[PDB]
């Protein structure tokens, strides 16, 4: 209950929004997995302010979009390019360096969720960027596109959540409840 209020007093509500979407898609009630709801809310803002990271329109978000949009863009920067099509839906594009990023936010360790990742997706061409709470990081090849300047921000803005989230006593539960 005071997770849920945590939620919307902590996350913009553009974020909260797309969340309840995402969750209500696969059944879940975001008034009952309430841990859930955190955890989308924060890879949704670490994607978004990820992108905002380094030059202007370095970016493309493809989170957070529906699956209809969400695919046009992919299908679109395939055929203007030749990366190959992923097999899943990643998060951002990278215009830079021309290749997709799948960006992970985890409660464990760093090293646990990027091998989980790796194997799920499969595709040697996409990219891996993980974070934690704690301020851990792990990328693909240890190449971390980012500047280490807007990386830190990202860190900083996580520690912060697992800060008010402690102050709450919302935090052990959080941590208990990734699966
Ligand atoms: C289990 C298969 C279902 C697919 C799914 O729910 C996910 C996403 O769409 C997604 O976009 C996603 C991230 O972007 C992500 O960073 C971590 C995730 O665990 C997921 C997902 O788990
Ligand atoms: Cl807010
Ligand atoms: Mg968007
Ligand atoms: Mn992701």
């Amino acid at each position: 209950g005071s997770m849920e209020d945590f939620v919307r007093q902590c996350f913009n509500p553009m974020i909260v929004e797309l969340a309840e979407k995402a969750m209500k898609e696969y059944g879940e009630d975001p008034k009952i997995e309430t841990n859930k709801f955190a955890a989308i809310c924060t890879h949704l803002e670490v994607c978004f302010m990820y992108s905002d990271g380094g030059s202007k329109h370095r970016f493309e978000i493809i989170e957070g979009r529906d699956r209809i949009m969400a695919w046009t863009v992919v299908n679109s920067i395939c055929n203007t390019t030749g990366v190959e099509k992923p097999k899943f839906l990643p998060d951002l594009y990278d215009y830079k360096e021309n290749r997709f990023i799948e960006i992970g936010v985890t409660r464990r360790e760093v090293h646990i969720y990027y091998l989980e990742k790796a194997n799920k997706i499969k595709s040697e061409k996409t990219h891996i960027h993980i974070f934690s709470f704690t301020g851990e990081e792990m990328a693909t090849k240890a190449d971390y596109t980012l500047d280490e300047e807007s990386r830190a921000r990202i860190k900083t803005r996580l520690f912060t959540i697992r800060q008010e989230m402690a102050s709450r006593s919302l935090w052990d539960s959080f941590r208990q409840s990734e699966r």
